[PDB]
Order: C-alpha cells, then sequence, then structure tokens
C-alpha cells in the first residue's frame, strides 16, 4: 500500500557550469600542468569573475591584482580559494550565490530536461543587515512620527517583565535573567499600546494622568522601551511579506520624514531594477555602482543578497519515481519500529510534568519552561540551560535481533570484499516487528535525490537514486520557502499544502498557525523571510503581515497532554494550533520556548531519516554503501584517527603524502571522494587536491570530521545542454494519504503553608515496621485527637522519594495545630526509641484540586480519604489480629468490587471499566465466584463468621461513598467519573499493599474474570 | 622490572585416563563404527565403574542393569551420559571425584614430571549434610547436656534482634524482615552466653531471677532460641579445623550422650579406614557396605566426599616460568589503566556515604547496610535489594584511543583472515597512558595454566602456555584451601602467606582475620572447609578453631573511609582487619555483610583477569585468538543467535544437521571445540556429538550459554607415563615484591527536631533572585529578631536537592520559636507575593560534630556562622549600591586571605596550605586601605576578624584535635558558598590565584 502521494510539483537544483570544465581542468585534453597559466585562463572567464564579486569582494580585488601581474604575497592561499570555487561551481547542485540556481518541475509520462538560450536570471535585493541599519537610524531621529506596539514575546512575572532574549545587552548582565521592572507607568502603557498607538497621543495620557511636570521623566522613560525593543515601531518591516524594502519605502512616505533620503532610496530601487536584468557576466561593473550608492547610505558588510533562476526549456519527469519512493519509506518506517525510546529526553520531560502537574491541567508556555516557576526546560535544551541536577542518562533501547542483523552483514560484507550492504524484505519480515500504527506516521515530508539514468542503451528511464548529503526535512514546504520570491504563484502553492493538513486533522477544534521570528543577529534570518498560508501568525520582535484579529502572543499559549502527547492551545480563541515553520530555521539554536513549539509539533512521530543502524556501527572506521533496490541510502565511508593516519601539527608534506598512500591502499579508498565539509570533491591523483587535504587534515586535528565519501560514480546525468552533462538534484515533496481552570498554581486555595489548616508529617526509616506502626501507633493517636475534637480530620499514603515514607495530613486550624504540636514531638520521640522511625519533616500540602473534581469536590474526596484510612487500619489489625486468613488477593478483589458497588458503577459497565487496562491464577473458581459475589448482602461472604468481620468493617466507608458519587454526577462540569473513580481506588490499594505496580495489577485482572463469570448471576 | 615472586610450591592437576582412550573410542585405529561393543567394552571398566558410584549411584544402577543384558527404558539418554562421562575422564584436568587429582609440585633448573606405579590415593570422608543431620538429632534429643554460645552474626536494632539469613524461615516471612522480640530475659541470656555456658546453669539463673515458677516456660523459651539457631551448642564443628568428623566424635565422648551412637560411629570411623586404603577400581564393594552402614545412621543424599591424590614420582617444572608471567602481568597492568571507573557501583556508594556521614565519621558495618537505619547496600547488591529508587546507571570510561586500537586490530585481522590478534609492547607503549602506582598493584594472585612443548625437537623447555577457563584467583591460597587434608604440612604453607602479608602492610596497625561461614543449604559448604593462619578468627553460626581471646563478633566492626578507600576496623581491638578467605566462596550470593567485607580488601586494586577489550568485543558473533608472546589469553571464539542459526524447540534432527554443516563453513569452525559449559570437548565429525550439540541447544533455546571455543591444538603434553600422554593444568601462586566519636547516629545531640531549640527553613523557588533577598529581604528580618532577643543567632547557606534553595536556620527556645511562627509566615508571603520565592518546607537540623571539632568547638563554629552571614549581607549590599566596584575574583581573593591571616595560619603554611598591591595585608592592609573602595571593604571584613581568632585558639588548645587545616579548609568552603553559591570551577580558581599573589610576595609577606 501506498502512504503519500505527491504535490502539484517539485524543485530542481542545478550548478551554473557542466561537468566537462571539471574535468578539462585536470588537463584532461592537455599536456600542461603549469601552476598558473590555466590559472589565467579561469580568471579571464566572465561568469567565474562576476561568480566570485557577488561572494567575496577581498578574493575579487585579489584577481584583479593577478590579472595586472602584479604581485600577490600569499599565493597558496590564493590557490586554494580559486579550485574550491572552481569544483563548487560545477559539482555542488545546492543553490548559494551564483555558483547553483533553482527551478521549478512538473510531472509527467516522461522525463525530459532541457536548457535555453536564456538560461540564468538574476534575483538580487538588499540584505537584512543593511533595511534594519536604516531603521534603526530612522526611528532614533523621528520617533515623533512613528506609531508603537508591545512586543509579541513579552512576559510578566510578578514585578518583572522580559523578552526570549537579550537586548540591550551587557556582558555583566547576560551572566543571570535580564529584565526591567515593571512600574505602574509601565503596565498603562502595555494597554495603550496593545494594538498600536501614535507616540505623541500616548506621551500626554503619561504626563496626564501621573503629572509628572517634568516632560523629560516621561521621554526617558520612553526612549528606554524602545531602545530595549519592548515597543516596535511601524518602520521594522514582517518577514512573512513578498518585499521587505518596497513595504519600507510605503511606510516612510506614510511618515513623510527625511524627504531626502525617499528619493535616494527610489534611485537605489531603480538602480537594482536595472541590475536584475543584466545577464551574467555581463554584470560586473553595474554591481560595483549600486554597491557604492548603497554603501553610501548605510555602511555594513553585506548589502546585497543574489540568486539566480535556471530557467530551464523542458521540466518533466516520470511520475514513476513516486512509486520508488513509496517503497522506500514502507521499509524505512518498518525499521523504525525496532527502537523502542526514540526520543529519551522529551520522553523524560513527560514524566517531570505528570508529577508535577498530573492529567487534568494546562499550564502557560512560559510559567512551564521557567526555572524558578516552572519545571525548567528538558536537560538537552541549552539555551537557558536547566539549573536542576537532573540525570542526564539516556537509553533508546535497540531491539537485540536488529543489533545482530545488522553486525551478520557487516561480518558477511568484510569477509566477502564487498562494496555494499544490501536489506531486503523479507529478510526484513523475518525480524517479527510490531506493525506501525497509522497515527504515528508523519503527516508530509522532504527527500533529496540525486538521480542518474542506469543505462541510455536500454532506452529507457532505469534510474538510480542517492540520497542527498541533508536528506530531506521533517515537513513538506520548508525548503521551498526561502525562493517564495522567484515562484511564479507561490500563494497556489502553499494554499495546497495548508488545505491538505486541514484535510488530515480534527475538524473544528484545530487552526493553523505560522511562527515568525526576527533573531538579535539578523544576518541568520536572511532564510528565514518566506511567504506563508496559515491563517494565524505569531511574528516576534517584528510586525507581522495579519490583520490584529489573526495575532498571536506567545502569554496565550498553554500546554496540555492528551493520549500521553503533547498539544498547544490558545486560551484567548479556545483552539488547538497546528503549528508550522516554512523555512530551515535550525530548531537547537532557537529559544527553548521556540524549540518546544518546533518539538511538539512532531510528538510522537517517527522520525524518517532517523537511521536505525548508525548506532550499530559507529564505531566502525570503515562503512560499507548501505542500499535498497535501486536506492543508495549512504555512501561507502572512510574516516581518519590517531591509529590509522599518525600526524601532528608539527609534520609536514611530503611525509604525510607517503602516509596517506598507505591509507589508501589499506582501506581501499577511491580516485574521487567527497571531503564532508565545505571542500567537497577530491582528486586524489592530484597533488594540489592533497594540498587542500592536508590543510584540512591539520586545522582539523587529524581526526575532526575528517570523513570521507565516496562519489556516485555510476550511471550518466539526466539534464543535458547540447552536449554537455549538468549534475541535478530533486527536491520531491510528498502528503500523506488520508485513512478513515482558572486556579492559579500558587493559589492560597491550592497551596497550603505548614500549619495553614492543615500539618502534613513525612516519617522516614519505616519500611521494616509499617504495618504496625499504622495499625496501632497512628490510629490510636489520631483517633484519639478526633474524640478530643482538637482534629477535624486526617489521612495517611505511602510514598517513595528516595527513601521511603509515610505522609500523615492533619486538618484543623492554626491555632489549634500550634497548640497541640508539643505533644506530637513527644509522640514521634516515643516512637523513634523504639525504632520504629529514624527523622521527620513538615512540609507544604498541595491540593490536587482539578483531579478530584474541582474546587467543591474536593473537599468531600478528603473526607473520603479519612474513612478508607480507618477501614485500612481496622483491615491490618484485623489481620494482625489473627480474626481472618483471607489472602492479600482476596482482600483487594472484595474492596475494589465494594468500591465500585457503593460508587454506583451498575454491573454492566463494571467489567468494561476493569478491563480496558492471571487467566491460569483463576482456577480458585469456585472460591472467587463465591466471594466476589455481592448479591442480597453479600450473602456468599458472610457464610462465615470470618467474612462477616470483614463485610462489617467495609461497611464504614459505604455511605460516604455513596454521597461522593452522586455529586460528581450531578456536577454538569464534571466528565468520565470513572476517571476519579479510578484515582480512588488507586488510593485504597496504596493505603493497603504500598507501592508494587504488579500486585495492584493483579488484583484488577483477577476481579474482572470473577465479575465475568457471574454474568449468570450479575 | 619484576612486580611478582614465586613461592615454595604450586598444585598440578591431571585426568585419571590418558588422552590415547579418547581418540581410541572414536575408533582412530579401528574399522569398526558400532555404538555397541565399544559401550559393553567400556562399562566392563573397573576404574569407570567406580568412577560413576562415587558420583552418580542412579546411573550406576543403570549399568549394572546393562551389563546384566536388561534392556533400558531411555537407552538414548543412556548413550550421551556414557559419553560425557568418558570425555570428561579423559579431557577435563578440573578436579573432582575420581575422574581427575591434584598433587604439589616444587621448582627446579629443568622440568620433568612422570606417574610411579603407587598412582592415585583416595581421601574419602563424610559429607556435611550428613554430619549435620546428626548433629541436629543428637541436640534435639539431649539438649540438656550440652553448652551453647551466642550467634556471632546477632545484630540488635531497637526492640528487635536479628541473624543475617533466615532461619525457621517462611516463603511469606523470607520477602522482609525476620526477628526475634529482645526481651528482657533474652537480654539476661546474651549477657549469661556470652563466653558459652551450661543449659542447667543458664535455666536456673533465669528461673530465679525472674521468679518464674511454671519451669516449662523458660524451657520453652530457650527451646525457640535453640531451634532458631540463636544458641549454638558445642557438637557442631568448625569448618576451619582439619577433620570434622573427628571432632564430633570427641564431643559426644565428652557429654557422655547416647553411648549406643558413639560405638556406631566409631566403627563407621573403622570402615572408612580401610577404604581409603584400596586401590582404585577394587573398591566398588566396600563402598557399597559403608555407604549403606552410613545410611543407617542417617538417611541423606549425599553421605559420602571422595578426592583423589595423583602421587607423581618426579614433579619439578623449570623456573623460567616465572619470568615469562611477569611479562604477561607487565602487559596487563599496563593496559589496565586506560578504564577511568572499573567498580561503577562502589564508587557511587562511596559519594553517597561522604554525602551522610562525611570524612570524620567510623560506622557500624551492621547500621550502614541496614535499609531503614542505614543508607542500604550498593545498588548491585541482591540479598536484600537496596529499596530505594536511586539511578543505577553506570559507565567505565573506556578510553577513545584504545577503543579504536582494538577496533583496526579487529578489522585487520577480518581482512588478513588471520585467526588471531597479538598485543605488543611497543604499540602498547604509544597509546601514552598514564603509569600504575605501587598502591594500586594486587598484593597477591594465582594463574592457571595449560603447559605444552612448543616442539619436542631439542628436547628443550620451549614452552606454549594457554590460560585456563577459569583464569585464576583474586588471592593466592584460594584455590588451595580446599585441598589442606591432602598436602603433606599444610600449616608451613599457609603460614608463610600469612607472613609475607604481614610484610606488605604497615607495622602495627592491621591484624589479620579469617571469615568463615556456614550456609543454611550446608552442600555449597563442603568445599569452604580449610585451614588457615591468620591471627583472628570470625565465626558464623559455627563453632571456632579459635580462643574467646581470638575470636572476632560481627557487631563489633565498623567502616571508615581513608584516602578515598574503605577500611575495616574492630572496637575492642582497637585494631584494623586485614580480611582473608581461603577458599572459593562465591561472594556474589553471599549475604551483603560478607560480600561488602570481600569487596573491601579489593578496594582500590586492579583485578587482573578484568580484560580491556572484553567490552569493545561484547557484540561480535565471532572472536579472534588474543595473544602476547607465547601466551594464549583467550580462545577463539563462536556464538550462536537467531540470525545465524534459525532453530526453533519444534526443529528435528536432520534439519539442525543440515542447517549446522552451513554454520561451519560459513564461520570456519575446526573439527574440535569445547561446548563452554558441563559437556565440553565435541568431535564434530561424529553423530553423537552432534545429538548432545543438538540436544544442548535446543534446551538453550539456541542461544544461551552456547559459545564455541577451539581446542588446544598445538604443542605436546608434557606429562608422561611410559609413552602416554595426560593433559596437565598449573596453578602458579604469586606474590608481591615490597618496594620501600561516641555519639550515635540519633543522640539528641546530633539530631534536631523541628523547632527543638532550632527551625531550619528551606526556600524555594530563589534561583532569579538570589543576592538580593539575602542582601535585603533576609538581613532585615533576621537582623531585627536579633535586637528583639527573640532569637540569638542564626546563618544560612545555599544547596541543590535537585531544584535550588536557601537553607535558614534560626536559634533560640522552642517556646519563642512557636510564638513567633506566625509572623513568619506573614513574612515569607510578602516575600511569595513578589515572586521572588515559590514555597518552603521545615526539616531537621543534622550537626556536623566531629566536622568541626567535636561536642564543645561546635558550639563556636555555629558562632563563626553567625558573623559570617552578617558579614556577607553586607558585602553584597555595598556592591549592589555601588559602594565599591571591584571584580569577585578580588573579593575572593581578599576574604580567603583575610580567613587565613586572622586564623593564625602563619605565611610559611599559607603558600603550602593552598594582584599583588591589595593582598599585601602588611601594617594594616595598607595597599588596600589606599582607596576608599578599599577603606569600606577591609572594615566590612574586620567585623569577623574577632571571632575567628577565638575559634582557632581553642582549636590548637584541643589536644584532641588533629589536623586543624581541615578545620580552615571546611570554613573556608563555607564561605565562598555563601557569596557565590555551587561553583567548583570559581573557587578553584579564586583559590590558584592567591595563591600565586602569596608566593610573589615572599619578599614583603
Amino acid at each position: 500500500r501506498d502512504l503519500y502521494r505527491n504535490t502539484n510539483t517539485f524543485m530542481i537544483r542545478t550548478p551554473i557550469f557542466s561537468i566537462d570544465n571539471y574535468y578539462e581542468f585536470f588537463r584532461k585534453d592537455g599536456e600542461s600542468d603549469k601552476i598558473k597559466d590555466r590559472l589565467l585562463e579561469i580568471c579571464n572567464n566572465s561568469v567565474f569573475r562576476e561568480a566570485i564579486l557577488v561572494s567575496s569582494k577581498s578574493l575579487y580585488s585579489t584577481i584583479i591584482d593577478f590579472c595586472d601581474g602584479k604581485e600577490i604575497k600569499k599565493f597558496d592561499y590564493f590557490l586554494q580559494s580559486i579550485y574550491k570555487y572552481l569544483i563548487r561551481m560545477s559539482m555542488r547542485p545546492t543553490p548559494f550565490g551564483l555558483f547553483s540556481g533553482v527551478d521549478f518541475g512538473k510531472y509527467a509520462e516522461e522525463t525530459v530536461i532541457s536548457y535555453e538560450n536564456d538560461n540564468f536570471k538574476k534575483f538580487a535585493r538588499p540584505d537584512l543587515e543593511w533595511i534594519i541599519k536604516i531603521v534603526k537610524e530612522l526611528e532614533d531621529n523621528h520617533y515623533k512620527n512613528l506609531t508603537f506596539k508591545i512586543n509579541d514575546s513579552i512576559f510578566i512575572k510578578g514585578e518583572r517583565a522580559l523578552l526570549i532574549h537579550s537586548t540591550d545587552k551587557e556582558d555583566n548582565n547576560r551572566i543571570g535573567e535580564i529584565s526591567i521592572r515593571a512600574t505602574k507607568p509601565f503596565m498603562r502603557t502595555y494597554d495603550l499600546a496593545k494594538d498600536g498607538i501614535e507616540y505623541n497621543k500616548l506621551k500626554y495620557i503619561l504626563i496626564d494622568e501621573y503629572s509628572i511636570e517634568d516632560e523629560s521623566k516621561i521621554d526617558n522613560f520612553l526612549k528606554q522601551l524602545i531602545e530595549r525593543e519592548f515597543l516596535i515601531s511601524n518602520l521594522r518591516p514582517p518577514l512573512t511579506v513578498l518585499d521587505q524594502f518596497d513595504y519600507l519605502i510605503n511606510e516612510v512616505k506614510k511618515a513623510e520624514i527625511e524627504i531626502p533620503l525617499v528619493d535616494e532610496l527610489t534611485e537605489i530601487k531603480e538602480k537594482l531594477k536595472l541590475y536584475n536584468e543584466t545577464p551574467v557576466g555581463a554584470g560586473e561593473e553595474t554591481y560595483l555602482e549600486l554597491y557604492k550608492k548603497m554603501e553610501s547610505v548605510a555602511n555594513v558588510k553585506n548589502i546585497l543578497q543574489v540568486d539566480m533562476k535556471l530557467n530551464l526549456r523542458d521540466k518533466k519527469i516520470n511520475k514513476k519515481i513516486i512509486s520508488d519512493v513509496n517503497d522506500l519509506m514502507n521499509i524505512l518506517l518498518d525499521l523504525s519500529m525496532s527502537i523502542e525510546n526514540p526520543e529519551p529526553f522529551l520522553s523524560k520531560y513527560k514524566q517531570e510534568f505528570i508529577e508535577k502537574y498530573g492529567q487534568d491541567r494546562e499550564i502557560s508556555l512560559l510559567e512551564m519552561l521557567d526555572n524558578d516557576i516552572g519545571i525548567g526546560p528538558p536537560m538537552n535544551y541549552e539555551r537557558p540551560r536547566n539549573n536542576r541536577s537532573l540525570d542526564v542518562s539516556v537509553n533508546e533501547l535497540l531491539d537485540n535481533n536488529v543489533r545482530d542483523y545488522f553486525m551478520e552483514k557487516y561480518f558477511q560484507a568484510l569477509k566477502t570484499n564487498s562494496r555494499n550492504i544490501a536489506i531486503r524484505d523479507d529478510e526484513i519480515k523475518n525480524l517479527e516487528l510490531q506493525k506501525i500504527d497509522y497515527e504515528n506516521i508523519p503527516d508530509s515530508l522532504e527527500i533529496n535525490l540525486l538521480v542518474k539514468n542506469k543505462s541510455e542503451d536500454n532506452l529507457s528511464d532505469e534510474f538510480q537514486y542517492y540520497i542527498g548529503p541533508n536528506l530531506g526535512s521533517t515537513s513538506a514546504g520548508k525548503s521551498f520557502g526561502r525562493f517564495s520570491h522567484m515562484m511564479s504563484e507561490p500563494k497556489k502553492f502553499f494554499e495546497e499544502l495548508d488545505e491538505r493538513n486541514i484535510e488530515l486533522i480534527d475538524s473544528e477544534e484545530y487552526v493553523t498557525c505560522e511562527i515568525s521570528y526576527l533573531p538579535s543577529e539578523v544576518r541568520n534570518a536572511n532564510v528565514t523571510r518566506n511567504i506563508h498560508s496559515s491563517e494565524y501568525e505569531m511574528s516576534l520582535f517584528t510586525n507581522g503581515s495579519k490583520d490584529n484579529l489573526y495575532r498571536i502572543k506567545l502569554n496565550d499559549i498553554y500546554i496540555g497532554l492528551e493520549n500521553n502527547t503533547f498539544y498547544a492551545k490558545s486560551k484567548t480563541l479556545n483552539k488547538k494550533l497546528l503549528l508550522t515553520i516554512n523555512n530551515m530555521l535550525n530548531p537547537q539554536t532557537a529559544p527553548n520556548a521556540i524549540r518546544f513549539l518546533n518539538d511538539i509539533s512532531l510528538d510522537e512521530k517517527k522520525l524518517w531519516y532517523k537511521f536505525v543502524w548508525s548506532d550499530v556501527y559507529k564505531d566502525f572506521s570503515y562503512i560499507p554503501a548501505i542500499k535498497y533496490k535501486n536506492f543508495v541510502i549512504m555512501p561507502e565511508t572512510w574516516k581518519m584517527n590517531k591509529i590509522n593516519m599518525k600526524i601532528n601539527k608539527k609534520t609536514e608534506f611530503n611525509e604525510f603524502k607517503n602516509q596517506f598512500n598507505d591509507y589508501r591502499i589499506k582501506y581501499g579508498v577511491p580516485q574521487y571522494v567527497y571531503i564532508t565539509f565545505a571542500d567537497n570533491r577530491i582528486l586524489l591523483n592530484l597533488d594540489d587536491e592533497q594540498c587542500v587535504k592536508i590543510l584540512y587534515h591539520e586545522c582539523k586535528n587529524s581526526f575532526n570530521e575528517i570523513i570521507l565519501n565516496s562519489y556516485e560514480e555510476e550511471g550518466v546525468n539526466i539534464v543535458k545542454e547540447s552536449h554537455k552533462d549538468y549534475i541535478c538534484e530533486l527536491v520531491i515533496p510528498l502528503t500523506k494519504i488520508k485513512q478513515e481552570s482558572d486556579i492559579s498554581s500558587l493559589s492560597k486555595e491550592r497551596v497550603k503553608d505548614p500549619f495553614d489548616e492543615w500539618l502534613y508529617i513525612k516519617l522516614y526509616g519505616i519500611s521494616s515496621n509499617v504495618d504496625d506502626l499504622i495499625a496501632y501507633y497512628i490510629s490510636e493517636f489520631c483517633n484519639e485527637l478526633v474524640e478530643e475534637e482538637i482534629i477535624s480530620k486526617y489521612f495517611f499514603m505511602r510514598y517513595v522519594d528516595p527513601e521511603q515514607h509515610i505522609r500523615l495530613r492533619l486538618n484543623s486550624s492554626q491555632e489549634k495545630l500550634l497548640m497541640i504540636y508539643p505533644k506530637i514531638r513527644e509522640w514521634l520521640s516515643m516512637i523513634r526509641k523504639k525504632g520504629l522511625m529514624t527523622y521527620f519533616s513538615i512540609d507544604s500540602y498541595d491540593r490536587e484540586i482539578e483531579r478530584y473534581g474541582g474546587i467543591e469536590l474536593i473537599n468531600i474526596a478528603e473526607k473520603v480519604f479519612f474513612f478508607d484510612s480507618i477501614v485500612t487500619e481496622d483491615i491490618l489489625r484485623a489481620k494482625r489480629e489473627g480474626s481472618f486468613d483471607f489472602c492479600d488477593e482476596i482482600i483487594g478483589m472484595i474492596s475494589v468490587v465494594h468500591y465500585m458497588e457503593s460508587f454506583g458503577l451498575p454491573y454492566a459497565k463494571q467489567v468494561e471499566f476493569l478491563r480496558s487496562q492471571r487467566e491460569d491464577f483463576k482456577q480458585k473458581r469456585t472460591e472467587y465466584m463465591k466471594l466476589c459475589n455481592s448479591n442480597k448482602d453479600w450473602e456468599g461472604l458472610r457464610e462465615s463468621e470470618e467474612g462477616n468481620i470483614l463485610i462489617e468493617i467495609l461497611n464504614k466507608r459505604r455511605k460516604i461513598i455513596e454521597y461522593y458519587g452522586n455529586k460528581v454526577r450531578e456536577n454538569e462540569e464534571v466528565s468520565t467519573d470513572l476517571s476519579i473513580l479510578d484515582s480512588i481506588i488507586h488510593l485504597n490499594c496504596n493505603r493497603m499493599f504500598g507501592i508494587d505496580r504488579e500486585f495492584e495489577k493483579k488484583v484488577r485482572a483477577l476481579a474482572s474474570h470473577a465479575l465475568y463469570a457471574l454474568k449468570h448471576f450479575k
């Protein structure tokens, strides 16, 4: 079965020169091997010169001097640069500058890709580093004309206000939290600037309502907020519009400011329009005029960004490619089921969240991630690291059968001297792996493919695929967003993706939202400006493209768990958010909030390019190519270490050369390899290429990322111009086929200080005597205090920190509790002297209000816990006194059944409730069916006087549970009271038996079979 | 340079049959391949029959039927048993039964080992299961005649008393503690039976002093103590005497009991003497008579234990062997430095011990290991597991360069199709590993070697060595003690080991102590009775061999740390204990106390047979042999899994046979291999060998312990009888060459309850706003309580228990602390409402009495902490106001130097204990007082000076205090914590810079 379908279009990538320029440069067709000579004939190529100019203006100036014949001092460093760019212009399809370009194709019944005469169109635009220099300059002068909004990242925490990264930053301050004080005039500003205010309109209101007299005090105040980016002006362009520069000119035209600058920007816009029409190689002088004019307006290092479009004549591929890729995804998703814990840090974080907050609350995203008021971030987040000493250990738990399979594959490959390992469908089927569930399949993806034709002599589309060095991406659209200004109809592309996303998810519960973010170092944002079609937008440190009706704020995002998976909800909308980011922003370097919102959008989905064998082979210096059918998934690879290569920074060439030839002979390294960083394809039978090799080896300390990969050395290239071959990469986007409380964390209702109506004691060192201490000591003392009316009620339960303890909670007034504490000390000293305990502590009681039904019902649940304590004490005593001889399993079963009977869950439901969560251990059938039958009044149990004692104890608890059950059903705001019933059953088991998960599981199984067998009697 | 020297002697081990009996049974020289005929011929061999009789009387009875010509039921099961025993009699030197024997050799200038005609002596003696079956019967009938002692394993905990393993146990009970109530008449008996007492003398004291009037009450009391083994009778023999049965016959003569039993025991003793005189094979009829006599006295499964001595004529080996083993030990101890954390679980336990008890306390062994009053055992101990939910993840931290070295070795071996990997001294020297220290080299060891002539051509001692399957032992004499009754002069062997141990350790402080333990399942102890020459003995559940002067009791042992290594000490002796166990008792199944005492004796020593490459190759299904010079360190090995042998329990033979022949060719498995369990050497070219293979493989589910190892296929055997080869194994023992408080844990002095004169508050949620919370809020509130005289003093510090918090401690009376608690509540609510904290708790204050000098000086240290808190608040406030602008590093250095100066540690010591203008304290910090900033700083610090001088003089005045520099170091660590919190890097920097500045000032001091 096919799991994915294609979209309407795909991306084509291709370098500017054919492969012939590469082989011809290594003297393929000419005897000359002079160091210069050819070096002059490459610098006479105008397309090579213009490509260098747009990328590195320093290296350009050296090439001019070289053609002038001037002495160039380094020359060594000069050759390395020229060689590396000549290679990168012929061999690396990845699009950058003018070295490589992009185009968009369509699926067809045949493959044909061709170049037109009018190949290569330029798309130049201003760099964001340059634009934002002008924005700051203007608003630093003319702010009285501007309109301001509050920064949507703001968080207000007590008397402090915060932003997600440091602004107006300081080396003495970035060592800790940086914040402004939330003074009353700041809180007034926060309400006025909510949706934009004119500067003069804001100023006079503050001067009015605070009198001040000194006008300069308010000007100085507002300047601080603007300079620290708590206020954002209208001039700053959105990243989500199609043209940031046109936006800025429009805004300065609305303000009617700096009229001389408006003309200069218009002239720059016209010069830039002229430059984009010049063909490649003709633009050199035109670029320098524009670059000089822009440098005269704002002096920054980057100024211009340039892209180019291939402008192909034909651009069709045989849709057969989609049937092949669907085969690959099946085997990879099957293999993904062998890893049991693929995200160990996020999985640990769920346990911390549940232990703090339970299942029934939604928590503010910014509170939750805070170190002081939250639980902090996951332990692998490096922005504001978690300051707690938590355990960082992890294990993904690979299946030992799959570890064996790949190790036998490796051994057989070495023994037979095979350069590749092949996996096969029927070999994987024999592994007996668990099948993937549909909800775990990822909803869209992108894969990068190099395509070569396997034989022209068969006159057929026999294609060989290699997965590209970057593999792909986790969502369709991320690779395309960077080129939205080059697409003919970008809105129609993203509307399709948005429609298919909405089609795959639950209707009416979800809305789509885009995340947009401008970092402090704005060079990084030049790849982060893109179009989108999500309904809502959250724009941080920038103006948004959306109207204020569709604007979202970080302090409005609440996080919850459902089905053990995280979701995000907007409180103002009361909608769940489906979150998108249409660009290749790296999550691991973003602030923790953005990284977390990225992570949870992929929660419980498989990551398709996380390969199982990666951990099996991580220690080998050599790995064969891994392939499936006609896909090469990973290339053949070699790496270098201090054992196999013996190199120092004091080592020298010729000495390295001898040492490296021994490596090539020992490991079989072929003539062509990639050096897997930015140096790429190296020809080893050429001494200048080994000079690149040694310089990298020696900077990389002879180990660091010195990884060699084989070249794609079979098949032939599919893209041709006349007779010249071009190397070509496809990006294929795929979409999944569809298969049919307001109580705050520190409210005084939730958290009770010591002696604030409750005294909460932890008793340590109890494990050897737990049952005698409960049944005798605690029972007598607390039941005496109840009769003297000193306390109204108590309950206890057993827990584990490191070390086991009893938790004992007493309820009264603060006055009465402080009055008796001296007698509690004497009591606990007497217990210690007998050796029954070691030490104790007093703690804050944190009330689980939402779990037991809200602020009304938890008062009744705390009475239910009081009566269940008494019954437990009485059962433990009668058991110790020998008054009956039932096993622990029988007492558990009877207690569970008596709970459901008194809570009022009718028999038709009971079995299904005790299911949904011992077959040969039922062999006591007659005993269990006799005892668990509640009919008449436990008639089968009352048969023996031992059983009569037992039921007369349990019935002390009955009437309060009935009352609690009726109120839970009487409440219309509470639903699935079966979750409340389940919670109180766990606590009774804890009280009687302690922590034993297998024991509790046994009691619930062993009682579903007796209730089932009583079907004929109900 | 040689690290080890030989002892006077070594052990020789040899099977009872020559290897020719193996090849002749697989038709080496025979055309016939019938299963019978040969099956009849071996069953007519008298040595084989008696060997089977001594080991399994069941199978012996089947052999007799088979020779009587009856038809056996199983027959197939009959074949595999006879094959397995014939092979084990021919090929496995490990001594057991009559299958194999032992002898003791001496070193010489040349090797010659030869059998005499008088070979093979029997050494039969009774089994302990039978001895103790008889002992229980007598002490049940005749207890009134016996003398009794307390069980030396006893522990008393509050009102309960406990033993280290369950007695009179119950399957419901064994899951938890089992104990007797320590009632007053028990505590009286515990004093009376200290040195032993007669039953009547004990009974009538108790009856009198408790005036019980009903005599039967005390009888029924003492019977329960005896049945539960809280009392031990004189009849029960020591495991550490030479003959347990002669001891038992002697004690019943002293007691005069049951004289009709005593003559029967004496006659059993006589018949046993005659049996030991019979040659092997001649004894079947005499064994059955003695066996049936003994079974008539006590019916139990085992009854008799038998060994045999080889009685070699010649037994010299060339002393050259000792030089080769020194080379092996050099290269192995060199490799051992590549692993940083080889005992991961015990290192965690050292951290938990430092956390709970610190560096200055000695803790009772049975308290420390207790789950409730102690910290429990290490997390890998299986006898009462640690019930705490700790993280058990562990890592040994192998050096990445050595992993690379071994991985390129393995790749190169597979590529060249080589069957072995060789390690070399110069290759290891290029790894640039750290050098092993002399204190880490283990004091003694034993190594097992199979020895072959590399060739006969020279008639020369060119030897090839294979390390035996069990490798060796951690201590000299562990392999030997099991044969103490067969040695000619056992005391002279064990005396020289004790003397060599006493010579290696520190004089005067140490004594040697033997641990002896009898388990509840006594069959396991038949290998645990041995002689020793240690000065003291601890005997558990048994009588000892020593007088009461030299008896040690388990509740007398205290544990401490020194130099980050554990030691054990006796409180009565006031001596450290050098602990010995001269037998192969497995520590991993012993009670937690015995396992911990074993682990102590090896702490911070290397374990020589823990091979580094064992972790690197653990995932591979084939491994070449690892060798060095002329040692094969590990054999070549293959293992089977569900990928390479697709077999199931439903799989039939023939299909297995075709499946396996494929595996052989793919992996190159040779003709002879060991199946590494109790089936051992297999000839794969023979079909019944394949039947043994498949039978094992099916039960082992095609995975469990199915490891194949190659045979020692080159060289020739060195032991000959005329012209018959025997396989021979040596055990070489070696010894290292020498290179020249009374305050209990729950005393009211130590632990203070909440409001018990101390109020101890932990404040959470504070990490964003420390320094402001200290300098303003805590400062202004607590100092105002001192002015009111509501509290006498306070101090604070910063800690982590996962979450960061402040620890704030206030001192007053209980009545005053309960009176003001409402205002403390109002105070902390206001701090919370500003968002400066989240929640708080009240905790017990556990005072570090021994760290700060004992019960008197601790009261002064707590005043030093009070004045140091005030100075920290003042410095933090002045910094926040900007009254000075020094770096944190400057303030740290000045405070450290001011501490040493005011504590009175002179300059000549300061640079040994650990900018120039500021740290020069001369005149009156005159270089600092020059600026106004420096005058403000120094005036704050001088608030602290007077109390530190007073404290320092009292420390030096108390002659009971030693290394007062540890007190100064402690209080300097606290000052840094208050100002900067927890950052180990920053303090290390601050101290380093201060030392450099003080050293540069030598001309000025």
